[PDB]
């Protein structure tokens, strides 16, 4: 309904800064799915398709992908059953990334020579974020050092950005033997949201919720938020179109498809703060 | 392989507009996908969404879409399985069109009113078609009599244009009795393309050609030229990207993703012409 996204959206200027914090996904949400005809990279993307990964491997990778891809896609199949499918996916990706021994060092060349792109509009959404003190919480299943370099580098890596996604873990050498903590992936939102109570208690007062996500699992990003009192929910719908429009309608309060900017999040910001 | 792209189009070039040809899919392929994150309709959808059609019909061919589009882009069955079922939903989606009565003289309100779009480019394609008297085939599973009003109402329905999909069969009273001729759909271009044999016939000097999709199938719209020197084949990848990307790689020689203008081809055109 247009009138309940108003009511919502009129809760959020009511409140104003003091009350708002920002949940948002990073892949294909704050960067760009596509860009002059061409698909841009996602943070697994960046690193296999760098200079550190041999071309036999990142053929390995590309295997993995075309078959649990075509699993997580699946129509019959419950969420249940494609659960310790995107778990092998994970386990099996990262482990062809140790073997290469990825060093530490390499990660701001590797991002600063990739094809990746934040959405138009990105400075502004950024700096107007910080410029009013606003909790912006990112929570990614890509890769946290990867994610990070994006956003320094962009000059939009501002204090009040808190990042959560698969941390990459190094060993004396400086090179990768793992990966951090628990992994986030697209399935389990909604688990690694509570995990993070932490953060989300030392911001009780911020009542007022933007969500912005891709998948429907993203839907689940604020279960582990303290007061909820309003809470817009914008979702990026980038592929899978036709089949999900309907369910997207459903379930995000704002769907816009094939969409590479920030414009409608920046001009709801605009009349909050 | 963009060395083996040159030399199709230096073919092209060579030819000059004396022997060019353009084959070219209607919905998704001249028109938008979406637009300022609004999914676009095909000619399909401006009828289902007209004032013409009720509340009731209306919700009855949105259940057949959800039904049957999801048979279509099942990955276990073949074509061969899913063919009686895309025939099977264009019988029930004209059996329901049908009962409407829809009137022939309102179809030029109906376009009028629709949200479709034509890609950025389209006048400049079009009229510097017109200019060279480069015949023009487009080849559309939609609807012939909607096709024909987006086009005629662009100012783009010039002489070398010619139509051919599925035209609506009107009775006495001006209003729609069925569909006449063959079934164009998705999976059966190729017999479309033979059963188009006499105007390719014609052309026997136009031996390169420059074909434009939006599917797989659409690979087939060249199966019936006569003389085929170069052919240069476009795709536009605008959903399904990920499943997808390889294949049309593997099969299109320029593969365009969530690409909403008709600029690559211009510039072809403008070295060609």
């Amino acid at each position: 309904n247009p009138t309940r996204v108003e009511e919502i959206i009129c809760g959020l200027i009511k409140g104003g800064a003091a009350k708002l914090q920002i949940i948002t996904d990073f892949d294909m949400t704050l960067s760009r799915f596509s860009y002059k005809g061409k698909r841009c990279p996602t943070c697994h993307n960046i690193i296999d398709n760098c200079k550190l990964v041999t071309d036999e491997c990142r053929k390995k990778l590309l295997q993995l992908k075309e078959k649990y891809y075509a699993i997580e896609v699946d129509p019959v199949l419950t969420v249940e059953e494609k659960y310790p499918y995107m778990v092998e996916w994970y386990t099996k990706s990262h482990g062809l990334l140790v073997q290469q021994a990825l060093p530490k060092a390499k990660l701001k060349e590797i991002v600063a020579e990739s094809d990746v792109m934040l959405k138009e509009g990105y400075e502004n959404f950024f700096d107007k974020l910080q410029q009013h003190s606003i909790p912006v919480f990112i929570f990614s299943a890509g890769i946290g050092d990867v994610l990070e370099e994006v956003i320094r580098q962009a000059g939009v890596y501002h204090p009040n950005v808190k990042v959560v996604s698969n941390f990459m873990d190094f060993d004396e050498t400086g090179v990768l033997k793992g990966f951090k903590g628990e992994l986030i992936h697209v399935f389990n939102k909604h688990d690694g949201a509570l995990r993070n109570t932490e953060y989300f208690n030392q911001l009780k007062d911020n009542s007022n919720i933007i969500l912005l996500g891709d998948s429907q699992g993203d839907l689940r990003m604020a279960d582990g938020v303290a007061n909820v009192e309003h809470i817009l929910k914008i979702g990026y719908l980038n592929d899978r179109v036709d089949e999900l429009l309907e369910k997207y309608m459903d379930s995000y309060d704002i769907v816009l498809v094939q969409d590479e900017s920030l414009e409608v999040a920046n001009s709801i910001l605009q009349k909050i703060l």
